[PDB]
């Protein structure tokens, strides 16, 4: 679980993402797919997207991106009790959609290096192991809750 000090790290810097989250979110997928290309497998809707400009270009994308970030910002704002907003995502990623946790920790990575990218003088080195540690109880969690569905991750 995270203390209330880290918390505060993670809520401030995630503030300043909402007034651009779609920009944020778009980067996110994007930077997905190009440094880990077998993710892009697991999506259907985005297996006609092979070159990087097309991904640039297609708004279907960019509201997915949003999507997850608007998925991950009101976990990330229930801070260490986030049992009720994650079993949904646990439940699907599990069931539908099938992706392993590695996968899992690979957007992790990603959306600290976007934030970091967009964000050069708030985001610091405190906060920087605060929203790393977050996002690896996110994934933890969703970890634990994959079995309850009978899926491995
Ligand atoms: C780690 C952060 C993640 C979050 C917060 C996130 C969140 C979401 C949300 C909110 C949706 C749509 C509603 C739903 O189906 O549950 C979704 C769709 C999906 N997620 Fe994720 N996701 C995560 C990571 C991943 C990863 C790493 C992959 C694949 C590598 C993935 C693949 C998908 C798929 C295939 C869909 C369906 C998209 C469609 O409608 O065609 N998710 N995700
Ligand atoms: C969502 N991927």
């Amino acid at each position: 679980g995270l203390s209330d000090d880290e918390w505060n790290h993670v809520l401030g810097i995630w503030a300043k993402v909402e007034p651009d989250l779609s920009a944020h979110g778009q980067e996110v997928i994007i930077r997905l797919f190009q440094l880990h290309p077998e993710t892009q497998e697991r999506f259907a809707k985005f297996k006609n997207l092979t070159t990087i400009d097309a991904l640039k270009s297609s708004e279907e994308v960019k509201k997915h991106g949003t999507t997850v970030l608007t998925a991950l910002g009101r976990i990330l704002k229930q801070k260490n009790n986030h049992e009720q907003e994650l079993k949904p995502l646990a439940e699907s990623h599990a069931t539908k959609h099938k992706i392993p946790v590695k996968y899992l920790e690979f957007i992790c990575e990603i959306i600290v290096k976007v934030i970091a990218e967009k964000h050069p003088s708030d985001f610091g080195a405190d906060s920087q192991a605060a929203m790393k540690k977050a996002l690896e109880l996110f994934r933890n969690d969703m970890a634990s809750k994959y079995k309850e569905f009978g899926f491995q991750g």
